[PDB]
C-alpha cells in the first residue's frame, strides 16, 4: 500500500496550527480532504488514515472515526491491537501495516509530531501539500511548525496530481476571505 502525507500548510513558515487547534477553516479544501483520502481505484478496497493520538482527541466525538475509511491511532502506551472495523491502535506504522491486510492507500493526516517524524521515513513516498497564501502572515497568531526538508523533495506538475485524485475537481486559487491556497504534488528526488 502507497504511504502518503496529506497536510495543509501557510507558507512561507508552514504552520498548521495555534493552540493546539487549527487556525483556519477552508470549506472546499475539507472536501478535497473527504474525496481524496476515500476514492479507490481498485475493487471492494479502503483507504486507511493514520493520525495521532491528540489529533484523535481533537477531531469531534460524534463523527469519529472517519467513515469509508480505516483509523489508526498511533500510540506508545496502546499495544498493537484491533478494537474494531474501524478503529485500530497501534505503536508504530511499520506494525499498522503488517496488522492489516487488503488496504489500497495509507494517508498520514496529523499532528506535528506525526509529520516531524514520518517526513524521514523511506514508507512515504509521497505528500499532497495544500500551499496556503496570505497577504500579512505576521498577522495569524502561530507556533506550531512543520519542519520539512523540501530540497529533497521534488515538486510534481498538476498532471502527476490529476492522476493521483482521479476524476476529483481541483481549481486553481482559490480564494476563501484572504486566504489562497493550492494543491501541489511532492515526490522523492
Ligand atoms: N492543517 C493540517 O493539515 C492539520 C493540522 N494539524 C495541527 O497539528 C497539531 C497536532 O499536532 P500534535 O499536537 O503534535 O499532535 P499529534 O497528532 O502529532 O499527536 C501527538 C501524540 O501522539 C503520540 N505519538 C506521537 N508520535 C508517536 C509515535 N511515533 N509512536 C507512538 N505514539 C506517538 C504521543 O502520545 P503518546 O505518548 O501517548 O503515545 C503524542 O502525545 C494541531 O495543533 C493541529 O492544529 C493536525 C492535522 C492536520
Ligand atoms: C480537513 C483538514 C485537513 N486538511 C488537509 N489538507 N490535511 C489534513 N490532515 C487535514 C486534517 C485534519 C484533522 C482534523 C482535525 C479537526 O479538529 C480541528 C477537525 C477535522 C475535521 C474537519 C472537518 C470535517 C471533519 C473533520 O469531518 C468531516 O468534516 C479534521
Amino acid at each position: 500500500p502507497n504511504v502518503a502525507i496529506i497536510v495543509a500548510a501557510l507558507k512561507p513558515a508552514l504552520g498548521i496550527g495555534y493552540k493546539g487547534k487549527m487556525p483556519w477553516r477552508l470549506r472546499k479544501e475539507i472536501r478535497y480532504f473527504k474525496d481524496v483520502t476515500t476514492r479507490t481505484t481498485k475493487p471492494n478496497t479502503r483507504n486507511a488514515v493514520i493520525m495521532g493520538r491528540k489529533t484523535w482527541e481533537s477531531i469531534p466525538q460524534k463523527f469519529r472515526p472517519l467513515p469509508d475509511r480505516l483509523n489508526i491511532i498511533l500510540s506508545r502506551s496502546y499495544e498493537n491491537e484491533i478494537i474494531d472495523d474501524n478503529i485500530i491502535h497501534a505503536s508504530s506504522i511499520e506494525s499498522s501495516l503488517n496488522l492489516v491486510s487488503d488496504v489500497e492507500r495509507v494517508f498520514i493526516i496529523g499532528g506535528a509530531e506525526i509529520y516531524n517524524e514520518l517526513i524521514n521515513n523511506s514508507l512515504v513516498s509521497h505528500l499532497l501539500i495544500t500551499e496556503i497564501e496570505h497577504p500579512s502572515p505576521e498577522s495569524i497568531e502561530m507556533d506550531t511548525f512543520l519542519k520539512f526538508p523540501l530540497e529533497s523533495w521534488t515538486k510534481q506538475p498538476k498532471s502527476e496530481l490529476q492522476k493521483f485524485v482521479g476524476d476529483t475537481v481541483l481549481e486553481d486559487d482559490i480564494k476563501e476571505g484572504d486566504f489562497t491556497y493550492n494543491y501541489t504534488l511532492w515526490t522523492r528526488k
